[PDB]
């Protein structure tokens, strides 16, 4: 129950979060994972009390009175395990960590409840020492993505007291592989009005869910991977993104969910990887976590030692998107004439990768420039 309740909560934090980050940095690539973000914030918010708590959980867009935080808890403990769970034909973990500057001591309750719940482990770090802890972090974030989340942390102040970081190692198959024969290279690609890039162009002649919005003025294309997960490529009309940034919500989703149609399309998708690395802490004060980040964080349920605030929350992403799936692996020959529609993927489009079994985001973001 508090699985489906958590759907739409997520998704609305993820393009709540999504529009904080193009009001940052306007006109550039954006890519992070939402479900990964909420899922290490709940673990953060189980070490607090009082106001430190439920702000966390309340700018994660929950309601308390609808929602006790005992079940948040309890639900996210539930997604993590379901999205974790090993998988034929699909890699999938989210995870997270905390590191604490030695001198504070978290409790024992607390190390082994998150570990349960959670997966996460914590660590004792000197931060005194900030490019060495910078190493210790990321090597952390690099073995647990199986080497593909490389440099997740890039900067950390003197007197760091606590860092968060959160990740999602991915790896799957599309459900149609593309024809590596079929793939074009240098296709153009506006990044702009006026400005091209040179990008090769996959291309396909399949049967997709695919719809024309004609009030978000967009074009939303649906692709399969072989298990659990999916991609939408949402390609705006000319000089719409912005109306279609404005405009996603849970709402939104619901509503392609109805109204998406399957036929054959002459698809053309770029090739491409996309990353994007944040410190989060700026954003999430202003959605209205507060009281974790002062010198008053009530963080009681996490260590009996006083001084103990969130200094940094970090966290990267990144994603393939090649003729197998996210992996530049050979397609097998067995794994692959009316006039149809062309879907020509050719000018900045936003995408997201959903789970299909908890209705999460893995992955949302803005595609502005696939050649980085
Ligand atoms: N129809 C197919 C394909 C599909 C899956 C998902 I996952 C999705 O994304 C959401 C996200 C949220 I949050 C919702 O409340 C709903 I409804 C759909 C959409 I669009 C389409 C299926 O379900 O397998
Ligand atoms: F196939
Ligand atoms: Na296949």
């Amino acid at each position: 129950a508090t699985l489906y309740k958590m759907s739409s909560i997520n998704a609305d934090f993820a393009f709540n979060l999504y529009r904080r980050f193009t009001v940052e940095t306007p006109d550039k690539n954006i890519f992070f994972s939402p479900v990964s973000i909420s899922a290490a914030l709940v673990m953060l918010s189980f070490g607090a009390c009082c106001s430190t708590q439920t702000e966390i959980v309340e700018t994660l867009g929950f309601n308390l009175t609808d929602t006790p935080m005992v079940e948040i808890q309890h639900g996210f403990q539930h997604l993590i395990c379901s999205l974790n769970f090993p998988k034929k034909e699909l890699e999938l973990q989210i995870g997270n960590a905390l590191f604490i500057g030695k001198h504070l001591k978290p409790l024992a309750k607390f190390l082994n409840d998150v570990k349960t719940l959670y997966e996460t482990e914590v660590f004792s770090t000197d931060f005194s020492n900030i490019s060495a802890a910078k190493q210790e972090i990321n090597s952390h974030v690099e073995m647990q993505t199986k080497g593909k989340v490389v440099g997740l942390i890039q900067d950390l102040k003197p007197n760091t007291i606590m860092v968060l970081v959160n990740y999602i190692h991915f790896k799957a198959q599309w459900a149609n592989p593309f024809d590596p024969s079929k793939t074009e290279d240098s296709s153009s690609f506006l990044i702009d009005k006026t400005t091209t890039v040179q990008v090769p162009m996959m291309h396909q002649m399949e049967q997709y869910y695919h719809l024309v919005d004609m009030e978000l003025n967009c074009t939303v294309l649906q692709m399969d991977y072989s298990k659990n997960a999916l991609a939408l490529f949402v390609l705006p009309k000319e000089g719409q993104m912005e109306s279609v940034e404005a405009a996603m919500s849970s709402k939104t989703l619901k509503k392609w969910n109805r109204l998406l149609q399957k036929g054959w399309v002459d698809l053309f998708v770029p090739k491409f990887s996309i990353s994007a690395t944040y410190d989060l802490g700026a954003t999430l004060l202003k959605m209205g976590i507060q009281h974790a980040y002062s010198e008053n964080a009530d963080f009681s349920g996490l260590t009996e030692d006083n001084g103990l605030k969130l200094s940094n929350a970090a966290h990267k992403a990144v994603l393939h998107i090649g003729e197998k799936g996210t992996e530049a692996a050979a397609v097998p020959e067995v794994e692959l004439t009316f006039l149809h529609p062309i879907i020509q993927i050719d000018r900045s489009f936003m995408l997201l990768i959903l789970e299909r079994s908890t209705r999460s985001i893995l992955f949302l973001g803005k595609v502005v420039n696939p050649t980085e």
